Parts: C-alpha cells; structure tokens; sequence
C-alpha cells in the first residue's frame, strides 16, 4: 500500500508513535517519506547482505527473519515479510523497540541525514489528526 502523507500520520498517531520516546509525529512521517516514499512494499538490499523492509526500512541484520541473512538477529520476533503488510502494526511495534535501543531515531540513517534538525512539523501540516 502507498499511504497518503496525512493518512500515514493518522495511522502512526493511532499506533502510539506521536512523541514516542520524545519523537514528534513529523519525525516518523519524515523518516517514512525518505525510507519508502510511504510504500509498505519497499525492500532494498544492504552492502552486508541484509535487507531493509517496509515503510520504515527495518533491517534483517538485527530486527526480523528473512531466511537469508546469515549471522543476524530477529529482535522484533517477526518474519521480515510482516513489515510489508498494508497494516503497519508490525512496522510500528518493531520501530518502538528500535528507537528504544539507545540511539533513538539515529538508527534510521535517512532520519539523521534528511529529517534531524529540520522543520519536521511540516510533514503533518494540514492533516486532520
């Protein structure tokens, strides 16, 4: 599913991401924009052999099992394929574990490089939330 900007902001807010560990909703929408262009089906291969899955490009190196990432963890206890669903529950629940792991949203290189220190509030501007 390709979400609309405000549609994803509303779904993320409903699943409890607005100011989760102090990260305002605009941070999460901004991250999804530059990770996936709001596409739940986005996948991309990493140099190390791992793969990024879904709206927030969660990595098989630590967070999910894709059956093909040797010497990796499955800390979200999910098949990576669950991160590709039109229902963002597994992506949100896994992102809450990732952002709590000590590095906050810096775990998303795209967040650090494209969202951090920017006017992220712009990403929820005009949305009925």
């Amino acid at each position: 599913k390709v979400f609309g900007r405000c549609e994803l902001a509303a779904a993320m807010k409903r699943h409890g991401l607005d100011n989760y560990r102090g990260y305002s909703l605009g941070n999460w929408v901004c991250a999804a924009k530059f990770e996936s262009n709001f596409n739940t089906q986005a996948t991309n291969r990493n140099t190390d052999g791992s793969t990024d899955y879904g709206i927030l490009q969660i990595n098989s190196r630590w967070w999910c099992n894709d059956g093909r990432t040797p010497g990796s963890r499955n800390l979200c206890n999910i098949p990576c394929s669950a991160l590709l669903s039109s229902d963002i529950t597994a992506s949100v629940n896994c992102a809450k574990k990732i952002v709590s792991d000590g590095n906050g949203m810096n775990a998303w290189v795209a967040w650090r490089n494209r969202c951090k220190g920017t006017d992220v509030q712009a990403w929820i501007r005009g949305c009925r939330l």
